[PDB]
């Protein structure tokens, strides 16, 4: 229980604020000088950093944990494959070295066995890392032509604002081999000024649509059409609007060849227009049937059968739905095809094997996968016990589709559904993620519900190694963010899973208010004047973990970053003594009275309120971690983290908070320390090892 923290000078600096209830309020701010960039601050930072490192050096498990994190750090990433009209399969593969994934082509015209290795079953077709010799050019976006003969790709060099589209034949690889042989085998096509749209081929495979601006703010966008094997001078303007210079455009083409769709956007909401047109291919002076005119709702087209168009929309349905619009009638006949679900956001719909719809719902922060008929009958749920995120990849005419699945236990699993197979054998696993010292199958993701202070029911994710028991024994790592409508969705971290497996601990992720887990009302429920709910939900989660025997008492550690740092710091201030065993806030806000007076501060006003406004000060001040540190409560072992390289949140917040703790509870039984991140395999797990090792020791966990 040492008192040996370095002395922090206390100045006579007093800030004055205005309270709606109390009037003028003088607030002493003796660590105000830590706001400034001076030698005094730099020397105080070194003294604190050195203390922190001295404590970490008495923990020999830090270096042991580092090697385990080094082991599980690297792994390959991949996409689901696509079968093109040339009979070959194409897919992205990243071996885990370079920042850009490489596009592979199957050697044989057949679905590869992906347990053999990507280089054994595939050849490199497009390696974007060699666009520029130094790796300074990136592929932003790409698209194959419907006939499989050509490949369009948008390239962005690090300097430029815009990007440039290029075309190459699918028989012309770009690789380390190919560039060594001589000149790049692309076509001469160089489509400049491309920005903020997809690339959309016509179904004739003759050309593609793309958004472009004039040459050099961004104004007067043009949805254009580029013929393959031509210069940009040969291009057509499909649409522009002189009268609304800020407007942005999207396009789409129907598989049958009949329709060209124009989307129009005016702002950062999801509302959009939808005009429809009939084709021969794409030419100029298009007569647009203006179906969705006026900005009402989100409308994204799924597919069509003749004049019947299927559309995902949120018109009078916040959780989305599917409608049909029949265009053979003179007036379009709008009908509900798949109705809104009250408690399930319709996320994605794809037509599959012509007479079916594959479909993704998010319900209780989890994706569910459904198979529907062309008449809208729900035929079955696929992968019912899956806990995570799912997306669909397919082409409408083919007799299969894929699912890309991810969660806490894996960053990637490709599933295949084969309509031609026997009923019991339609669903299969194409491939899984390989990580040293970690099998995805050893980790179970569940969801439990607890009651917060005001009676609100919050779901919470629990992850464990399968040998760990819910018998009041395990340590728990409780992660949160708690703001900005940013959901704590399932995410993959080898560092965490290795930690759960090493110590028999559990990972706990509560869907606390302030996040986006149940839409804008959920955010609204933990924002500005309701912000205290965010903290009460987080605190009630930790109490629930112990009460219901998920974790042992005194063994729930908390961690979060940026807004999560404020969450952690505010929570150890507010929560009853002994609620938490350890605490690691990373780069967090902590002075909630001054946050808006520093770089990036103003953007947080919509989340916490404005301290300069008297009525808002009154609900802000009682939350401010820097102004609510008591003398008479034992704080849990606390390692505060800041990345001095990371501009985001000024380190001032953490400096003030640690100085305040060390002053208010100098004889605190557990160490209260601040660490400066060494990093702004070998050198990449150093900060994580210090962090997770501090927690393990603080919770009394042995290797």
């Amino acid at each position: 229980a040492p008192g040996n923290y370095p002395s922090t000078r206390r100045s006579d600096h007093v800030d004055t604020y205005q309270s709606a209830s109390k009037g003028e309020v003088p607030v002493p701010d003796p660590y105000q000088w830590l706001e400034e960039s001076t030698d005094e601050v730099d020397k105080w930072t070194t003294a604190q950093a050195d203390l922190a490192q001295s404590y970490l050096d008495q923990n020999a498990d830090i270096q042991k944990l580092a090697e385990k994190f080094r082991a599980s750090r690297n792994y390959a990433k991949f996409s689901a494959p696509t079968l093109l009209d040339d009979g070959h399969w194409y897919w992205f593969y990243n071996r885990g070295l370079q920042s850009q994934s490489v596009l592979y082509r199957s050697k044989e015209p057949a679905l590869p066995d992906f347990s053999k290795g990507d280089d054994n079953v595939g050849d490199v077709f497009f390696d974007p890392n060699v666009l520029a010799a130094d790796g300074s050019a990136g592929m932003v976006l790409c698209k194959f032509s419907p006939d499989g003969k050509f490949f369009a790709y948008a390239v962005s060099h690090l300097g430029g604002d815009y990007s440039t589209i290029y075309v190459r034949s699918t028989s012309s690889p770009l690789s380390q081999a190919s560039v060594a042989q001589g000149v790049d085998g692309r076509l001469s096509d160089e489509v400049k000024w491309f920005k903020f749209s997809t690339i959309i081929w016509t179904k004739d495979s003759k050309g593609f649509l793309y958004q472009r601006y004039p040459a050099r703010s961004d104004r007067n966008a043009m949805m254009c059409y580029h013929k393959v094997g031509t210069t940009q001078e040969e291009d057509i303007i499909v649409y522009q609007d002189n009268e609304h210079p800020e407007w942005i455009y999207g396009a789409d083409t129907s598989e049958d060849g009949k329709y060209l769709y124009l989307y129009q956007f005016k702002d950062t909401s999801k509302k959009n227009l939808l005009w429809v047109a009939e084709l021969d291919g794409v030419k100029s002076g298009i007569h647009w049937r203006k179906v969705v005119n006026e900005y009402a709702a989100d409308y994204n087209i799924i597919t069509n059968h003749g004049s019947l168009v299927y559309i995902k929309t949120n018109l009078n349905a916040p959780q989305y739905k599917v409608i049909t619009i029949d265009l053979s009638k003179d007036e379009p006949e709008i009908r509900d095809f798949i109705p809104e679900e009250k408690d399930a956001k319709l996320a994605q719909v794809n037509c599959a094997n012509e007479e079916y719809f594959v479909a993704i719902y998010k319900r209780n922060v989890k994706d569910e996968i459904y198979l529907y008929s062309k008449a809208g009958v729900q035929l079955t749920r696929l992968a019912p016990d899956f806990v995570g995120a799912a997306s669909i990849a397919n082409r409408q005419k083919q007799t299969h589709f894929f699912l890309t699945l991810s969660g806490f236990n894996t960053p990637g699993t490709i599933a295949r559904y084969d309509f031609t197979a026997p009923e019991t054998q339609r669903f299969s696993i194409l491939r899984t993620t390989k990580v040293n010292e970690l099998d995805p199958d050893d980790f179970e993701s569940t969801q439990v519900w607890y009651e917060s202070k005001d009676g609100t029911k919050i779901p919470m994710f629990i992850v464990r190694h399968k040998s760990t028991k819910f018998d009041g024994t395990a340590a728990a790592i409780q992660y949160g963010y708690g703001g900005f409508a940013t959901s704590a969705d399932p995410f993959f971290s080898p560092i965490i899973l290795t930690f759960l497996q090493t110590y028999g601990a559990i990972f706990a992720v509560p869907s606390i208010r302030g996040g986006g887990e149940f839409g804008e009302e959920w955010h609204k429920g933990g924002r500005r004047e309701t912000k205290v709910n965010t903290f009460d939900d987080f605190i009630a989660a930790a109490q629930f973990l112990v009460k219901n025997k998920y974790a042992a008492p005194g063994k729930v550690a908390i961690n979060g970053a940026s807004n999560g740092g404020l969450l952690v710091m505010g929570s150890i201030v507010r929560a009853p003594e002994g609620t938490f065993g350890a605490a690691v806030p990373e780069g967090g806000v902590a002075d909630l009275l001054k946050f808006h007076k520093f770089t990036g501060g103003q953007a947080w006003i919509s989340e916490y309120g404005n301290p300069s406004i008297p009525e808002e000060f009154d609900y802000i001040y009682p939350l401010s971690p820097v102004h609510n540190v008591r003398t008479d409560k034992v704080m849990p072992a606390t390692l505060i983290t800041v990345n001095i390289g990371d501009g985001r949140v000024v380190p001032m917040h953490s400096f003030k908070f640690i100085a305040t703790l060390q002053h208010n509870v100098p004889q605190n039984p557990h160490p209260l320390l601040i660490k400066i991140d060494k990093s702004w395999t070998d050198k990449n797990v150093k900060d994580a090892a210090d962090k997770w090792g501090f927690i393990a020791r603080a919770l009394g966990l042995e290797l």
